[PDB]
DNA sequence: CCGACGTCGCATCAGC
DNA sequence: GCTGATGCGA
DNA sequence: GTCGG
């Protein structure tokens, strides 16, 4: 945290343009700035000095300027005073409320989580259930939590077929200490890119999981992603855990690189990484890593046989999980 | 300066 | 019901 | 909001 008064201001005022402005290139802007200083390894001195690093340019060196001199940001400060922006902005922290739902929802006098609570016919499920563990999920899982997740997914996993494979993914398979949810890669070899063998392979595992009374609500559900969230048991007399989010993901068995790749993250380095890819030529989603024709049409996809093959194709030296928390 | 600036799954809706 | 666009999120 | 061509 050598920077964090900067890094705060800067995250602060990306999730203001993209809430409220809803200016996702200036979120993406401010974030990639954030990002970068986050990594530098000096306290920052001026803004002249955060202006020699890439994706910080004339303005943000200007606001890192005034904050340094005063500690605070005039623009943030207006910001915070506003109503309809802080309205707007909180809003958009339950799950499923985006910034549209959120402006509309001030717009017919819903601001306040006692008007959400009072309004609840008023929203869709995702938004439902996200309401209800607003608490919950603002809240961190220890990674010590973690690993008793991990736990039982993979046994339960196991206990439905023996040949799938679970791999928990996220900021936890990038060493985190502590993980804003669970995201869990599956495969199994019934479903390839070639063909999908068995149906319901999601789905019994997400059964399952119901079954041991692990996973207790369904944000959304489709063949190959489950959103939704989990809980795990507590003892006698002990006060139940939180209820954490929990993402579910089946990747074709023989684009495991290229899932893993993806799932691991983080967003930014996903973005930059992606963006990288462009600039050499080739395009890189959770399934395969492409050519780019002089069309600009994807060609097929290439052999992959690890995760660094892909860093190789786009002429990254290999960086592990714990090295992309960008 | 100016056009690009990651990629996709699921839920929901408008139009037919 | 289908198609395609939009919102939201990973 | 930043910046490569
Ligand atoms: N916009 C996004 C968001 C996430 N992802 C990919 C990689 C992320 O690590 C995988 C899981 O998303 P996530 O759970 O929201 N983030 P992550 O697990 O890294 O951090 P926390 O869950 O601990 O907050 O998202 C992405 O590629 N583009
Ligand atoms: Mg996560
Ligand atoms: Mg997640
Ligand atoms: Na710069
Ligand atoms: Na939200």
């Amino acid at each position: 945290t050598l920077n964090g008064g900067i890094t705060d201001m800067l995250t602060e005022l990306a999730n203001f343009e993209k809430n409220v402005s809803q200016a996702i290139h200036k979120y993406n802007a401010y974030r990639k700035a954030a990002s970068v200083i986050a990594k530098y390894p000096h306290k920052i001195k001026s803004g002249a000095e955060a202006k020699k690093l890439p994706g910080v340019g004339t303005k943000i060196a200007e606001k890192i300027d005034e904050f340094l001199a005063t500690g605070k940001l005039r623009k943030l400060e207006k910001i915070r005073q506003d109503d309809t922006s802080s309205s707007i902005n909180f809003l958009t922290r339950v799950s499923g409320i985006g910034p549209s739902a959120a402006r509309k929802f001030v717009d017919e006098g819903i601001k306040t989580l006692e008007d959400l609570r009072k309004n609840e016919d008023k929203l869709n499920h995702h938004q439902r259930i996200g309401l209800k563990y607003f608490g919950d999920f603002e809240k961190r899982i220890p990674r010590e939590e973690m690993l008793q997740m991990q736990d039982i997914v993979l046994n339960e996993v196991k206990k439905v077929d023996s040949e799938y494979i679970a791999t928990v993914c996220g900021s936890f398979r990038r060493g985190a200490e502590s993980s804003g949810d669970m995201d869990v890669l599956l495969t199994h070899p019934s479903f390839t890119s070639e063909s999908t063998k068995q149906p319901k392979l999601l789905h019994q595992v997400v059964e399952q999981l119901q079954k041991v009374h692990f996973i207790t609500d369904t944000l959304s559900k489709g063949e190959t992603k489950f959103m939704g969230v989990c809980q795990l048991p507590s003892k006698n007399d002990e006060k139940e855990y939180p209820h954490r989010r929990i993402d579910i993901r089946l990747i074709p068995k023989d684009q495991y690189y290229c899932g893993v790749l993806y799932f691991t993250g983080s967003d930014i380095f996903n973005k930059n990484m992606r963006a990288h890819a462009l600039e050499k030529g080739f395009t890189i989603n959770e399934y395969t890593i492409r050519p780019l024709g002089v069309t600009g049409v994807a060609g097929e996809p290439l052999p992959v046989d690890s995760e660094k093959d892909i860093f190789d194709y786009i002429q990254w030296k290999y960086r592990e999980p714990k090295d992309r928390s960008e």
